[PDB]
């Protein structure tokens, strides 16, 4: 319901995506099929693009915003790219960062400017992934700053895709009730 | 303004409870007398039940959601249960966990799946109570993950109930406008 | 949209300030010129005043609330006071605190009761500035609790004002559409 234009850029949302009325999608946003956006989530693509893939969960009160960078006298803007089968947890912040496929950004965590969360990895709850930091494949990072705790079990990795499916099926049932 | 059905289940909100119109309540929610829910708070009972008791405050941008837990084949859904006289702080997350009576969940903190905040305890600000962890009676926990800092002094415990009453009174004044 | 009145007192918002429809402003709030408030932000001046200066940014899902401090008998209510050219970051909490001029409160951080963020200082992401804690002029604090990390370089301080202007200009373009 709050699908807002900005500078004549309107969100492109796939017809099988679900955006809850209490989420806020602004500007140059792209959302793929079966991707869900939940109450209070703000996806604000005003200063640069936000691209979200298919079958991804943007959980409640999560904020997604491109970065404005001031290390050069000319101001620079970094887009957000989020891949497929991801869980962006309750109250997580994705700030000018890249999330690849089948990964979990834990609840309340921050993934900051030019960072990259690689496929089949986890950002731990409340963790802060710093500027340009890389979360490696098959690992979980925790704390502030985010540091590697351990490798993920092969079951833990396989249940990410299963979580993405569960939450996409949930979103489908929301869609059926206007 | 956003009390929403889900799969036939409607939020059962007591008449003396206050839900700010900018809060979001969905599905199988039970909210008791004098309990307040503040702007941006999301209480989403779609995958399981959320039960909140009486005189409890769910402060701004707090999120309450049942847990989906993934066993070898079955998916376990874990309901949220929050008791009486609690302060769920600004931007806190209660996720498939249990809060008992007269406790403070501090601002920005997380109480995770299957965790338990016992009566007369505190989760400190920004702390993360990991799954199946108990915050014991009469104690504060801090940091990530949450670990015991010290005992709550006798005065500190009595001011929890007093704070809950102050916030329930504040909500009463919101209801009249 | 949600500029709510409380107990007779209505938000006093300058004509050049910008409040996004999805922000919530309640009660005894004072907002200076060129200041911007963004989706999901809550500025709730109900138990005491909140004063925000000019050219300041209250980013998405940020919460500003006065403090209720509990003494042996009486209850003290502490106002929020936020100065000029500040950045209150995505999902930050300013709770009964004082923020002076040209500072950054980092994303997801807490500035709690009777605390003070001095001019040209910086609260790190996910940090928790405790009760009555000062964030000193020229310095950056991090972690839980908030510990001084280092002095800010002269270039970094110069970019605080520039970031405030960039976001004030952004808000200007939002206000020209609706
Ligand atoms: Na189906
Ligand atoms: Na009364
Ligand atoms: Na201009
Ligand atoms: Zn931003
Ligand atoms: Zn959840
Ligand atoms: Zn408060």
């Amino acid at each position: 319901r709050m699908i807002q234009k900005f500078e004549g850029k309107k969100p492109e949302i796939h017809e099988t995506a679900f955006v809850h009325p209490r989420a806020t999608i602004i500007g140059d946003v792209e959302i793929g099929p079966k991707t869900s956006v939940w109450p209070g989530a703000v996806i604000r693509a005003d200063i640069e693009k936000i691209t979200i893939g298919k079958n991804t969960c943007i959980k409640d009160n999560a904020v997604i915003h491109p970065a404005d960078v001031y290390h050069e006298e000319e101001i620079e803007y970094v887009p957000v790219k989020i891949g497929d089968n991801n869980i962006i947890g309750h109250r997580a912040l994705i700030h000018g960062a890249k999330i690849n496929d089948e990964s979990i950004v834990g609840a309340g965590s921050i993934v900051f400017n030019k960072a990259e969360v690689k496929t089949n990895s986890m950002v731990g709850m409340g963790a802060v992934v710093l500027e340009k930091q890389e979360v490696p494949n098959g690992k979980i990072v925790v704390g502030i700053p985010a540091r590697v705790l351990r490798e993920l079990e092969e079951r833990e990795i396989k249940q990410i895709k299963k979580q993405a499916d569960t939450h996409a099926e949930l979103a489908e049932h929301y869609s059926r009730e206007i």
